């Protein structure tokens, strides 16, 4: 048993709208691969807010069904998520559940467990400005969702109009 | 060749006894998977100390035999370390050596090599306080032990009565 | 598919020459393994400068051909890069492209994309000094190089006459 790889594609186009935004104004480069029990995530985000949002934090939620497909309520455009085949996405995902966060380790809708979060930080293009990122495993999700993956970015002060981050990695326990 | 996965299970109960403590009062969520020559670890820790520990540091040591079994003298109760089968533990570990720290990269009982340590840090439930973890590969071990992982946690001042960390990750070169 | 593992070996001898030095005065411990779409790197560096360097930063470039062998112009001596067979190093590298950074995600010769970089940090043996490490995916190349992987270490003041880092990890998306 070798597991599939779920991703947004290597070099995707604008594929994420942010809270209170009309059209998609950011690119999310997410990719999940697995060995043994462990899923490994790689992440990089860049966007530009069309409005100066009065708030030091800004977030972005992924919600998945039982097979690992992204649900429409997510901040990611459905089109931009699938299985890795070479340098492309394969659209109808199969056996995605294996790359999702383990439901016993990271119980659904329980926000009070530190053990279900990953705190990390990413560097920003301009200056040595750092963004804190907080990833939430199964913590933030809608009734319809089976799994989840929340990304919350806090800025040193007020978010810039435009930003790109570096490549940030993370690991967590896979389901099954 | 596909390697096995060793872990404390996905949602273990109290399973570590901290130095100077009578009963297990801490939960260690550890998991080691592998591809190629690299072993990937995920760590998350929660504890509470029945007495107020006069000391900034707080450690816990794992000692393994040749097959990758946790030895009695470890801070982990040995009932709580096994192979992954779905969400369960399998108690006779077979071929665990592949997840142990490479004996040539990280020689036994040589504490003077920086290359044998991983310095990382975790976030603590309360505020955002950090705690510095220092994993030591084969550095701290008993005579009878074959391999070792030692975790030391330095708190910014004095350890709290109770605490839970986020999910931390680390990689190292595997044996064989 | 099961991908190979490329590395400098587990406990290599002096195998890297720093920009300006005539002989190798450094030890690079690097290993790349892969699972699914993700390549996972481990890194620790030890070196000493035979002169006092007027330069706060310090850097070493790896340049690879189509199969993932290191070219001569790389700061790493060629002798010290190969495939993993247990604790040894196998020299005709076959099928190494899979461990190299994906060319669609991390375009060649392009340095203005933050997404092509991995900012991280290592701890230095003496005190709790950190050194900032910036890995560049295909950003620094020679006309002959197919792929590239550049490490730049910025020190808090001038770089010391000798140093050793702890073990540091990163992930990126692999080619094919």
């Amino acid at each position: 048993l070798v597991y599939p790889t779920l991703w947004t594609g290597p070099a995707p186009e604008a594929n994420v709208t942010f809270s209170g935004e009309n059209s998609p104004s950011g690119i999310l480069r997410l990719c999940l691969s697995r060995t043994g029990g462990t899923v490994i995530g790689t992440l990089s985000v860049q966007g530009s807010l069309t409005n100066p949002s009065t708030g030091q934090t800004l977030g972005m939620n992924l919600y998945f069904d039982a097979d690992g497909n992204v649900l429409s309520e997510s901040n990611l455009v459905r089109g931009s998520w699938g299985m890795k085949d070479q340098d492309t996405l394969v659209t109808p995902i199969a056996n995605g559940q294996y790359l999702m966060p383990n439901l016993t380790a990271y119980p659904r809708l329980i926000q009070t467990l530190t053990s279900s979060y990953i705190y990390t930080q990413a560097h920003l293009d301009h200056n040595n400005s750092v963004v804190d990122i907080k990833i939430g495993l199964n913590t933030d999700l809608r009734p319809t969702a089976a799994y989840g993956l929340s990304f919350t970015m806090t800025f040193t002060n007020s978010p810039p109009t435009s930003f790109g981050t570096d490549l940030v990695q993370f690991g967590y326990l896979g389901q099954d």
